[PDB]
């Protein structure tokens, strides 16, 4: 078996569950950003998936209608939605809107919101209407429309709320928090594009088109154990559809349920199983430690929003060799970069 | 050409426009039942369709969830529709429901309208989902999200409004009317079931089942004389879908400038008026109201029938439907009770 | 395990097989009709379902075609088929039609008929045919068609025939039988509808739209204890497309929370639920009417309620004879827990004599 | 009828004909870019259209496969594309790959060649295949399949080649022309966006998500004329699904209507943001405007060089309302110092 | 269990493996020619089972498109098309063109290959298009294209090469080995049609329509035992879409251990053909007979699937199966009974 040992770890938050819905992106960018907020001297908070991911799918709806049905409405998202919806919906408390709470649920089960969304965008941005209704102020109804099926399975939006003694407003909460979007960046290590430039992943839930920086592989790692032991956390988007990635925990990447050798890939190497189908933006989740096991190799704890109901109550192992094979992009705040690497890119 | 003159007509109302939607079952509802308040003395009323097709859809998306798509979702309607709509959910005046209003428009366009909700409730009833999502009271989520797009493009529902100087609730005003559903019954005329019967008809838009009472077709056309010399409006459906049925406001059956000048009428049986019905060549197209009566040149009769596309034609909205093809493509009709002769009355077993 | 004593059970006849082919509204209906002619001292029938099954495939797909496709075309049926049925095409016995004769075999199997009528009068009812033909007569082709292919399958309706030394038409022999539509009631509980009210159950196997008396769910559930205890059986309409409906003939309802409690493991095969007698779930009748709003409780199979019969621990079960053949853990029998029955019943059909003087007055029933 | 007299014209080439392919946005890109070279004083170029759209379709066959199909993969384009392609793959004249040189025509038909590549790219982006194959120097097996149909349908690339008695690479012949792409903005005028900022444009054929600056309408409409009387001509990237937009050369927003002058709706920001948000105006088409002509009653119009062939009433020139060009331009593309130098600084650009 | 007694068996090459493409008619067809080459004393012999394949396709694609999409393409082959190939095409040796190549393995793997030229033939069989594009001599675009994506997967056809000391073409390495498609017949037997006469088999396979001759079933079973018994080998293609058919290495039809076997009478094999119950499924080549135990008949069978199964890719197959699953096989004339041989008119 498994036997792990801590070699450093930094404060984080309850591990939530996200069940039934395609929301990881939201769960592990509020998991990232709540440690930032206990890092920053802050406090706890738990911040409100729903309301973001509410606000997003309206968003993505639009960007489906305006492309005509290019850009996919589905469920996924990004790390970057999280951030351009702090600025731009704000944030509010997670008491505030609830998942489950408007089919007497606790938890999220999004698989009837999505059948009459998906319905209802494919009608307008894959039909054969040619003019689209609105009214007397040139609002459009069919945004009308969207809006209100998807407040009737998440919950209408507060436009004020008391939270902890003070009155707020989504934009004020969001600077009582104090958190920017301009601090935070997104790292790739990839090869059809010039290293030390910006470019937007070619990845479905990236409609946003968020840019994200590209260093060499062996930089990219530097980041991320840099990142652990200066006090930071990892929003780590990653490819967990491999046979190493289990349901117990742990995320290994073998050279073929005990430590084994290591398969540790080339940048090209790393780049056809981008190219080839074999890593994809499935899962984001959160990188807040390092750990060894017992022969010595190294690990990365990763924190999941599948609930406590595992081995480890949630807390997953994700070996080196597995974070360098099959990481999407991962977003740290830029302090985390080391000074050589930061210089590098231009900040 | 034609030149018509009139017989005997009796009261309707303005002509109104249904404009780009399937609602001519409600329309030509209304403009029989706005017919029978003027003649019971109550005065001319406008009635709000959009209420009732408003209502209807939601009762209609129910019956195709219900039967897991097998009611077809779509704009059209019958005239129990209406008649089962005042007793359910009542009435209310034009002005608190009008057409377009949502849309910046001032007549019905429900094309994007349909476009939505066809998806939503074949989302449902046909999809793939095992158990619908309800809240804490057994409210389901699905017929909220189908009532709010509806409510979008067609408009809120009044809950209370002023109407001359009175407060009204939906259910109320309709009270005021003195109208009752059980005083109007539907007729038709087949042989795939037996005469001086009810059955309901076998068509899409009776997904609610209302039942008709079955006639022979003689007998069913005395029914037309009779309301009408007596002073009784006619609730007409008919298959429309003919060469005799024209845009310059006629519908002829000729015999064979067919479409023209008035001509020699084919006079259908029984059985040939049962084999368009089986074949696909009578089928529930359009409703009307039968108002009148008129004459041709050469003697033959017509039906002065009041439409619902606006007043931008021949006879500014008004069509003149010969007898024969009325005794051919008439799908079924709805008049008072007291518009029956009395002999046909008891054939049905009417009191 | 279970130990089932009987309480009170009615005379049936032998279980039958509908094997590949969703008939069993039909089984289950000559299930009920049959125990309904030993109680009447008819003596024992075996009434062929291939004769009805053959002439309501007719009427549903002239159903289907005359609204565009509106009237799904499928195997699946009701109570009411066989009751206007038998009334409108009569009866004729087992042996004139016979399942699987037409491809040498002994039972029903339907897939290859149903793969070649459901093309036939899907191109007819969803076709863009705008006239279809019809002879000099004013008869359709396509039902000539549809007709031909279902004899072909099922085989061919005799006219006439010699049973028991009487020659008998299929209308002449349901009159030997003495059998009434008019006997017969549907009732159902819902609360979509005023009570006791009449209503067309909206479920796609109802496309006669045969209407249905509603009763509230207690009384309902009289009707049910009523008819076995003076000597009545029911056709049982239900939903069992659930976890306590199981293959070894017990159909419950347990409450998973009550049985986890009893456990010793906390909330966080080897649960034991549908293997032995367990605390049932006691639905209410908003609870019943949700499960029908959310599709949880779905028009799936018809059955004969015929007895009432009691576990080793008292809690009352409904005798239910099934269609499925003898080779189960009761020889084709099951035992469905009240709780189930009360739960997941769509509708059910009894002689009016069968309903409580009470529950008839309040329907108007005469 | 109409009668233009021209108040001032700018250098243009001889008029082309996309024909049956969807590549009106190479086109009008390289009328614009030749007019540039004009204005530049290199001469007179001829640049192959088939080069740039055959690299672009293997770029968008990518983007549509890395997407999973979102990117849909189809004929169009737009300007960036050019300016991209450019500087990505060079350009190359005419006579090395010409259009229709492939199945013994003079112009191009590219109906067959979509209809497989479609299909190709389909089965890739949006099948069932869980890992595509490589070869051993981890080039995708696929990518050279699009690349070889295109070939057989637009022609083999030149590796090197001589024009004029030099001999050139794709790369050293764009670095003889001195373009560059920095020196080319896109512009729009919408308000789903701040105004100065940068936005890509949410059509399908900016699959690449080039940025365009967002002006007011009427500050946008002072950079057609500045660039006109200045001596520029402009990328015009506009809608033509109006009834305004007539195959006689004519292209009017009338409040006989586009066959004599007429009353012209001088549509509002908000009138021109409602087109754009329900599918009124949409990006169907891309031209070159060289010239600024009169009507008899003085109405002003903008001289417009199409891609259609010379066979209309104008010879393939267009005369467009200022009011339609106000109403139904999507985006345009002019060199830097087109712009008003106040323009320049409140976009930032030096 | 089966213990297996040879009684005859003639020489044959190594199994190999088609692994994933629906290649069994070329590597049964090729393992039959190189049995027939060395009976008669031409030596040892590895012909490319991908110089076939690749032109049989281009031929299929051909149809396809000739037929409006009536002839199917898809991986599918016959004996006839590799007799009619070597006559038209010609024959290779194996490492000029091998299976993987191109794609960096060793074994095959057309699945990719079959997405692209499926997609390319259906859009020109069943499109829309009314005038497909040609060059200047007249020579289909669409050919060259779908040759080219051929090619890019199979790899790319030699026109001349070395050989065991000389250089050799297409042409000249077939007439090398001296085999003719006129001294092989292919034979079926079945009741829809008379029997001694030629009918095409009514099989997807068969798009070239090439004829069988008609035998009574005896008869037909005759040809089985005179070709081994002889010194012939037997291109097999029959149904393996039974529950008798195991991937153990046995092929029986019962009435894991021997038992008494059901004997199909001709009508019997008739229905199953009819009702599709008998499908064109696999080929192999018959090679040999043997005993069970218990005495029973079996004839042995070469598989092109590997040799990782119980008795090293090789099954053994009962007379009672072949006798009711059999489709059709090939044999040289010779292999034939004097006796049907005349009665088929074949001289
Ligand atoms: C006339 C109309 O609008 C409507 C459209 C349909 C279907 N027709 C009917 O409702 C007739 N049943
Ligand atoms: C039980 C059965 O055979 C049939 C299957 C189908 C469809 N179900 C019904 O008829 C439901 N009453
Ligand atoms: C104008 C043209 O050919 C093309 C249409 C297609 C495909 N349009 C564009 O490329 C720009 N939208
Ligand atoms: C045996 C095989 O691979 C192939 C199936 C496919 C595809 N079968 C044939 O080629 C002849 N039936
Ligand atoms: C829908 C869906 C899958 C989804 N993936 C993403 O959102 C992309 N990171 C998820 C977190 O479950
Ligand atoms: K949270
Ligand atoms: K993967
Ligand atoms: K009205
Ligand atoms: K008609
Ligand atoms: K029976
Ligand atoms: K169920
Ligand atoms: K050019
Ligand atoms: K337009
Ligand atoms: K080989
Ligand atoms: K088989």
């Amino acid at each position: 078996g498994f036997v792990f040992t801590t070699v450093k770890e930094n404060p984080i938050t309850s591990v939530k569950n996200q069940n039934r819905a395609g929301t990881c992106w939201c769960y592990s960018s509020y998991s990232f950003l709540e440690s930032e907020l206990l890092r920053m001297g802050k406090g706890e908070y738990d911040l409100s998936e729903m309301f973001t991911v509410y606000n997003t799918y309206l968003d993505r709806a639009d960007a489906a209608v305006r492309t005509h049905g290019d850009v996919s409405f589905s469920q996924g998202g990004s790390f970057y939605d999280a951030l351009y919806g702090m600025e731009t919906f704000g944030l509010v408390p997670e008491e505030e809107m609830r998942p489950g709470m408007m089919y007497a649920d606790t938890l999220s089960n999004h698989t009837e919101l999505s059948a009459l969304t998906d319905a209802m965008v494919a009608a307008i941005a894959k039909g054969k209407l040619r003019k689209l209704q609105s009214d007397e102020n040139n609002a459009m109804l069919w945004k009308k429309a969207v809006a209100a099926v998807h407040q009737i399975y998440l919950g209408v939006p507060p436009e004020k709320f008391t939270y902890k003694g003070k009155e707020y407003t989504p934009k004020s909460f969001f600077e009582s928090t104090g958190l920017k979007a301009s601090d935070y960046v997104s790292l790739t290590s990839y090869t059809h594009h010039p290293f030390y430039t910006q470019f937007p992943l070619e990845i479905q839930d990236n409609w946003r088109h968020g840019m994200s920086y590209n260093l060499p592989l062996d930089e990219f790692m530097e980041v991320f154990d840099n990142a652990i032991n200066t006090g930071y956390t990892i929003a780590w988007g990653s490819d967990v559809s491999e046979s190493g990635f289990t349901r117990d925990g742990v995320a290994v990447m073998p050279d073929d349920t005990k430590p084994q050798p290591q398969k540790w890939c080339t940048q090209a190497e790393r780049q056809l199983a981008y190219d080839n189908y074999e890593t994809t933006d499935d899962h984001g989740m959160q990188i807040y430690g390092i750990a060894k096991d017992q022969e010595g190799n190294e690990y990365y704890m990763v924190k999941n929003s599948w609930g406590t109901n595992s081995k480890y109550n949630g807390i997953w192992y994700a070996s080196k060799a597995f974070v360098r094979y099959k990481t999407m992009n991962i977003v740290v705040h830029k302090d985390a970069l080391p000074k050589a690497i930061k210089a590098k890119l231009g900040i």
